[PDB]
């Protein structure tokens, strides 16, 4: 039997359907008292919401895979048991297991495959228009945010650089302090004068008002964008961009969304938390998340269900996940520093605060900063 009390943290608009998932959980485990709330600052900030006070945080919490190495090294999350590991590995696609594995051990329960795509109004742009960045932006406005390094760091990967080495595990393996890195910096700078590129902190609102024809966004907004655009909804994988005069695919990050178990829980409550984490990331639960938000399951069987297989967003995400189209977010303990330093590097190139004469120096300093 499983008993205990657990607090579950999810993102704000997910609460209603996680209550449904928890109702399903309680059909099987009637003696576990679950309290579902939003987290203080979201899954993108689990690192710091938990780290502020691990013992006060939720017992099960949503967290993106890049945060896992830091949290594992800090002792905030424990390795999954052999049986829990086997279930994750057998039930989900390979990249989901890679996403949660740190130094050979799994530290979270994966449930969604995240890659950004182009979402666009098909009354304003065609499927062919969205194939290239310059062609798209010559025909309509793309609204985006150069202060968000998750949007634009992957241009460095398109340029041929590595982030923490071949598989994201090498402390000194970021080699963006190179001519290839400078090509990406130059691309950011070029976008400031591209009249088809609108800087905004709320790209979704610009799409909704009609001031943008396209945005880059991820599947956490799939159902939201389908509702906004209605019959004008369309989606595509990322386009090509020109780097050093060559057309190359513009990458996104590939992220794996997970739930992790807070290592503070003990006794019954710990067993209840692990049971909940497993359940809310199971196939049925992944499909409920899909039904409500449009996020893409990592479960092998769910990905091949007729409804997922026929969803154009799922198809675009599957394309994005292929080699060359995205890179799995690394999970090095340094990642919080990486993100903090990457955003002003990129935005400085975009705004001109970093001029071309300083690209090499700034990239050298960046690599030193993130490689400790
Ligand atoms: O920008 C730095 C930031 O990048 C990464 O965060 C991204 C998440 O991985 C990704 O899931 C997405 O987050 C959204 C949630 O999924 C959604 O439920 C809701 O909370 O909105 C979030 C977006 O605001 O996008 C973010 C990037 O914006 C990385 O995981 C972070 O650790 C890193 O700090
Ligand atoms: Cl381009
Ligand atoms: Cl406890």
């Amino acid at each position: 039997n499983v008993s205990g009390s657990v607090k579950l943290w999810v993102d704000t608009t997910q609460v209603p359907y996680y209550k449904k998932i928890v109702a399903n959980f309680n059909k099987k485990y009637p003696d576990v008292k679950v309290k579902v709330t939003q987290s203080p600052n979201g899954s993108a900030n689990a690192k710091t919401d938990v780290g502020k006070d691990p013992a006060k945080a939720a017992d099960v919490f949503e967290v993106a895979n890049d945060q896992l190495g830091s949290m594992a090294e800090a002792g905030y999350i424990n390795p999954l048991s052999p049986d829990a590991t086997k279930a994750v590995k057998n039930n989900n696609v390979a990249v989901a297991s890679e996403g949660v594995t740190w130094k050979g051990k799994m530290f979270a329960y994966p449930f969604a495959e995240q890659a950004q795509t182009i979402y666009y109004n098909k009354s304003k742009l065609t499927a062919d228009d969205v194939k290239t960045w310059d062609g798209l932006t010559a025909k309509g406005v793309l609204a985006t945010d150069f202060t968000n390094a998750y949007n634009f760091y992957p241009v460095f990967l398109s340029a041929g650089t590595q982030l923490y080495g071949k598989t994201g595990e090498t402390v000194k393996g970021t080699d963006v302090n190179s001519a290839k890195g400078e090509q990406a910096m130059a691309w950011f700078a070029q976008q400031k004068s591209n009249k088809g590129v609108m800087q905004t902190s709320n790209a979704l609102n610009q799409l909704k008002s009609g001031k943008a024809a396209a945005i880059l966004d991820g599947p956490w907004n799939s159902a939201n964008i389908k509702k906004i655009l209605g019959k004008n909804f369309a989606v595509a994988p990322y386009p090509t961009i020109k780097l050093d005069g060559k057309d190359v695919q513009m990458q996104a990050f590939l992220g794996i969304e997970t739930f992790a178990v807070n290592s503070h829980a003990s006794g019954s409550n710990q067993k209840a938390a692990a049971t909940l984490a497993s359940f809310i990331t199971n196939k049925e639960s992944q499909l409920i998340v899909y039904d409500h938000s449009g996020q893409i399951p990592v479960d092998k069987t769910a990905q091949k269900s007729s409804k997922v297989a026929s969803d154009p967003v799922a198809g675009a995400v599957m394309t994005m996940a292929k080699p060359g189209n995205s890179t799995l977010m690394p999970k090095m303990p340094q990642m919080a520093t990486f993100w903090n330093d990457a955003a002003p590097l990129i935005n400085g190139a975009y705004t001109g605060s970093i001029p071309a004469s300083q690209y090499s120096t700034k990239l050298d300093t960046f690599v030193k900063n993130i490689s400790k």
